[PDB]
RNA sequence: ACUGAAACUGUAGUAGAACCAAUCGGGGUCGUCAAUA
């Protein structure tokens, strides 16, 4: 099994979600900036509907961004003056311009879950005392009790010679409620 | 690529129970003192 992995470097944000658009279709992504982590989606076409206001960097600007969905992960870092690395990883070879490909050989993807802050108050609302709201890309609506969860899967190869065994990577997949 | 926030070491608890400031004693009564000539 191959975790296929492809890097671009000396690349915009904003530039690297519009060179993945055919592959982050839907994706929630997660951007951190100085002053703010927030939640965003790419509707259908992967577009975001402010995106070069958004991804910009110039002014407390988005240093490192992640966005995915069931298909693949676009992973991006500020490198210098809002130029970045960009990898995109994706269960399947899939083609990109401008990236390079690579992959890694695993032997088994575990799933994983990641309960979020907070009880439900498209889009819904969490909310925690200990952080006040929460909203999160999510269509369907949230019952009292439901608690949302994200889900990854980590994959597990040799590293070492000795066959040592550890968790390459952990992609995430999407959110969910459990 | 940015200090977490907020939170009384507090609540209940008698330095107290037991232990005699007490036991015995007529306000009484006689020859001593000095050393020599």
């Amino acid at each position: 099994k191959n975790l296929y992995h492809y890097h671009q470097y000396e690349i915009t944000l904003e530039s690297a979600v519009d060179s993945c658009k055919n592959h982050l279709q839907a994706a929630i992504g997660l951007l951190y900036s100085p002053q703010k982590c927030e939640l965003v989606k790419l509707d259908n076409s992967g577009k975001l509907v402010d995106s070069y206001n958004r991804l910009k960097f110039n002014n407390l600007g988005v240093f490192e961004a992640r966005f995915f969905n069931l298909n693949c992960e676009l992973r991006w870092v500020n490198e210098s003056n809002g130029n970045g690395t960009a990898v995109l990883l994706s269960e399947s070879d899939i083609t990109l311009t401008g990236f390079e490909k690579g992959l890694q050989e695993f032997i088994t993807a575990i799933d994983q879950q990641y309960l979020l802050w907070g009880e439900p108050a498209g889009w819904q609302r969490l909310a925690e005392a200990r952080i006040g709201k929460l909203d999160i890309p999510l269509d369907n609506p949230l019952k009292p009790k439901d608690r949302v969860f994200l889900t990854s899967e980590e994959y597990i190869a040799e590293v070492d010679d000795f066959g040592n065994c550890a968790v390459i990577d952990e992609r995430l997949i999407k959110l969910e409620v459990k």
